[PDB]
């Protein structure tokens, strides 16, 4: 979910709302904000929807004021409502929040029992009644937050607002992000910097723990306790353009493009004279990495897949034992902890839960350390690892990564060249993972002119509702993500296969009807995947098969042949990815499907 | 593929007809069979489609004569084709094979340039010119056979007539199963005893390298060279209704009703005093499995979910760490192998190539040893690994496999018990392990008693075209099973989520018209699976729970609770694939399906 908040001496409406329409890609189920005008008269509007439902609500009903608090949001637990829908109030007091409240449960009922009354059943309207409660004796807004923080248990960010008393907000971070924006005679805070790039550059990053007391003239932030601590303000790295589309119509379209650039920023200063460059790791991380005999990768959806890939180069190149799990399985299993084991976290936001879950019980089970690869600066992965490789891709807006993922192939290729080196293998593995990454932008770049095959080829996807996809040894998990893309955002029911398991069952699936979606590589495995194509035209499927210019493939009636130019074997699955990418994208076009906001979903899965 | 032949004084047709009925299961894309009287002329027959097709044909031209051969076959390469159809000829040599010649292409092309005529792209008629070209100077039958086996190169198994002298057939086996039956005057051959039990019970199995000589009198079983070897025949021990459904619709119908005893058979003198006991395994297994630090398992489709159930167990209960891979990746990957590693096949058949291929490679990349969990005494996998444990299930003739998979998780399980008692720990593992057992066969009579309100629920799922099965912990890999299931035989297009992956993307899938299957014991996984549920429910999916009769749920308009009686946890994983083997049978039913011979499929993958 997005939470944008605004002490200002003009009015802050606009301002809320354009902070939750660059949110909205983390929740669109709903919206609302909340405006106090000078003289205390408190106007909330709220919307089930896209965030464009509120704007055109707050047209109709304009609302004035220079203090207030929006939020939008991805409705988990029940049938999205617009009673759900935040802001929540409790008379004079208006909470947004993200994150979760553990105890909501006994909470609601101490509050019940003191005569609250419930209208929803979010976590919300416990911290509204809360701080009501609180402030009954008559203190200040922020007495009545210290006493309230304390008897709230989970992982949480609220903003905190008295209609009575408009000057000042309050807002505490406790396991969900927020940060404060600077501006000249007024404050910001938001849930993520992005929300506030509009009017402000100026951030102030708030830690576990802190309370922070904001007027249109002074931030003032507390420890746990009622102790003032220091927050020094910086100046925003990200881009100026951050969430804008620029010429391209969907920011998905906009990220697939942007792939080669990515992958140079992801290679700056990491390769050098036909070596990788991983010094940044500092130095007691090769002592680490040295001593490892075992790998453990933790991640979810499309960043489990590109740990997928990678466990055939650790194995094969690195010669390291390597094991890949999906975090919401790995969390609560009572696991076999391998000896010398490293654990590596794969996370774009580094906040989804379950994968922070699976790093914080590691610590616990006594793996040798940690490595997190992230595309988030400073996010919790990054924080509570022992060490961090950024993937440098930029802001990623698309709900469905694409950059992301390519990104994070890029830098487990350095790492499997590191740890080749370190264990004394042959020099030629690096060298040659090494000429790999060297092409790899110029690779990509070129299998961006292939996108107009592709988008004529999506027009056949136009009356299909399902599709198979196939690939063999580390092109099967580029497989398994083209049909995580193509199913996400086109919804239809794609599905990937390793090549080699249709004859124990899963080839009744094929009759006239289906497409077949293949990646064919010109490599060992060539042969072996061939007789799997055959296999599969024999019964009448549709072959779609993205292969090598030389892999000697003859294009018929059901067998429709995207050549691909030649690659260095050892990035061929960053390559074949590509298409694959291009072709979700262009499917889910043809469908008249929302590609950057898919129905269901939301990006980044921060409460478990 | 399956293999008849027969020589003897009465007519053969009926028998080898009867014979195909019989391996049916195996292949069931086309047939034929030729009979040569004793005059020598031949008469050759061939359909495509299944074994009736053949015997209708039968049934307008009849056969006579004492000497024929005959097969039916899974068409894997090309749309199967009566000119593809088994035997094959090359003037008077009539030729069926079973398996691959690898060097087809060269042989080919070698005989080509001899001056033969290809009719098929079969390695069948290969090797049918290759004897015709060994004849040709004139010798006896056997003496061409004799010349011509060295020069093939692969793993098949071959009967061979020679129509201008029926009194002699010659087969040989090297690589796939061959066994000869016994008569009183006349003898028969097939590729599996189950084909010869109506005409005998005394077989010769041969033994790879083995040239058999076959007449009405007398069997002349050679080695490599031309050397007479010594085979011993015995009784069958295969049960007297072994291919008979009995009073069962379907032999899968069969082998679900079956499970109970099938279990008490896998359990059969394993249990003692609240004990596993596996001394079976002989007097330096402890020495081996004391030793093991990490298990490897491997296996295929129905059998590979098994081995994803027990990795559950393994770490969890007996702390041993724990890999599961489908064979088809692993027999081609260059793999990083663990220190003590012991390999853990699991096949139903024991004959499954990919299965066969990685236990090969395990040998010579160093595993301290290697363990077959078999359906099949005597098979492949069991003779070349180091220890077995049979599941004692009986026969299993339906392709999609019930009975095998459950008696390999109660193998598992005891085995799981053992390394527990080895490794010293906590005595109590083992005692719980052993109460499920005890339980089991008794908690899957009652699962049964549940099969009609699951036939009514089928009916729902006439009009559906996909599904999807959930399940969390152990029960995932249970979902995995329940999906492949459902697709095999009904073909609706069944997919499988550990239930934490849902909100990655694949959430987008649901709408009004999705069915969502899950499996649900009252477990610590409970409440977070609930979470799960509710989040499909939200997007208006139509939930099908199997769930624990206390676990609490409410049933509803999009909530279908299907109450399951309490059973142990240990044992909740076996008996939850009950209903789903249950749902699968009646679904496909309802959908007009072949139950026991889905299409595009045969039981077993004994051919890469
Ligand atoms: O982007 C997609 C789908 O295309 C998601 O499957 C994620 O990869 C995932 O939810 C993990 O998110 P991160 O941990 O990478 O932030
Ligand atoms: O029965 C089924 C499908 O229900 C197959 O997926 C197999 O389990 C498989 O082909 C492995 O065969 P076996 O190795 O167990 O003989």
């Amino acid at each position: 979910c997005g939470i944008v908040g605004a002490i200002a001496q003009r009015d802050v409406a606009e301002i809320l709302l354009e902070g939750l329409r660059r949110l909205e890609y983390r929740g669109y189920d709903s919206a609302g904000l909340a405006v106090v005008d000078a003289e205390g008269h408190m106007t909330r509007l709220r919307r089930l929807g896209k965030v464009q439902m509120l704007a055109q609500a707050a047209e109709e009903h304009p609302l004035h004021g220079g203090t207030g608090i929006a939020h939008t949001r991805w409705a988990t637990h029940g049938e999205p409502s617009e009673v759900n829908a935040h802001p929540h109030v409790s008379e004079h007091i208006v909470v947004v929040h993200n994150g979760i409240i553990e105890n909501h449960e006994p909470l609601r009922e101490e509050l019940k029992a003191r005569g609250y009354t419930f209208v929803s059943e979010t976590d919300t309207e416990v911290i509204a009644h809360l701080v009501n409660w609180e402030l009954k004796q008559g203190g200040t807004l922020r007495e009545a937050v210290l006493r309230a923080i304390p008897q709230l248990r989970g992982a949480y960010g609220t903003v905190i607002m008295d209609s009575r008393h408009p000057d000042t907000l309050l807002a505490a971070r406790s396991g969900s992000p927020l940060v404060i924006g600077l501006g000249m005679g007024e404050n910001f805070i938001a849930s993520d910097q992005l929300a506030l790039l509009p009017v402000t550059r100026r951030f102030i990053f708030l830690e576990e723990g802190d309370i922070a007391e904001i007027t249109r003239r002074s931030v003032n932030i507390f420890d746990k306790t009622g102790a003032e601590v220091k927050r020094q303000d910086i100046e925003s790295n990200l881009q100026y353009d951050a969430g804008d589309k620029g010429i391209y119509r969907h920011y998905m379209q906009k990220e697939i493009y942007e792939q080669p650039n990515a992958i140079k920023n992801t290679l700056t200063g990491r390769i050098s004279h036909g070596q990788v460059d991983l010094s940044e790791l500092g130095p007691n991380a090769d002592e680490l990495l040295s001593k490892v005999e075992h790998i453990q990768i933790l991640a979810c959806g499309t960043s489990y897949n590109s740990g997928m890939v990678s466990r055939y180069w650790f194995e094969s190149l690195a010669g390291i034992p390597c094991d890949v799990e999906i975090a919401s399985e790995f969390r609560y299993r009572k696991s076999a902890v391998r000896r010398n084991s490293l654990m590596i976290t794969l996370s774009q936001s580094g906040e989804t839960a379950d994968t922070l879950a699976g790093l914080r019980l590691s610590k616990e089970l006594g793996y040798l350390g940690s490595l997190a690869i992230c595309n988030v600066p400073g996010s919790s992965l990054v924080r509570e690892s022992d060490l961090a490789l950024m993937t440098n891709a930029g802001t990623e807006i698309g709900v469905a990564s694409t950059k992301a993922f390519t990104t994070q192939l890029t830098v487990l290729l350095m790492l499997v060249a590191k740890l080749s080196k370190l264990k004394g293998l042959d020099a030629s593995i690096e060298h040659d993972i090494v000429h790999g990454l060297q092409a790899l932008p110029s690779r990509i770049e070129q299998m961006l002119s292939q996108d107009k095959r592709i988008e004529a080829l999506a027009e056949d996807f136009s009356d299909k509702h399902h599709a198979l996809f196939l690939g063999r040894g580390d092109q099967y998990p580029i497989a398994l993500e083209g049909a995580l893309k193509l199913k996400e955002i086109s919804y239809i029911h794609a599905e990937a296969y390793a090549a080699g398991e249709l004859k124990h069952g899963p080839l009744a699936l094929i009759d006239a009807d289906m497409p077949v979606i293949v990646v064919a590589p010109n490599n060992e495995l060539l042969e072996k995947l061939k007789s799997n194509i055959e296999e599969v035209r024999a019964r009448g499927g549709q072959l779609y098969v993205f292969a090598d210019q030389d892999a000697g493939f003859v294009s018929s009636d059901n067998m429709h042949i995207i050549e691909m130019p030649h690659v260095e074997e050892v990035i061929a699955p960053i390559f074949y990815t590509v298409p694959l990418q291009l072709l979700a994208y262009h499917v889910a076009l043809i469908k008249g499907t929302d590609v950057d906001q898919p129905r269901n979903l939301a990006k980044s899965v921060t409460v478990e």
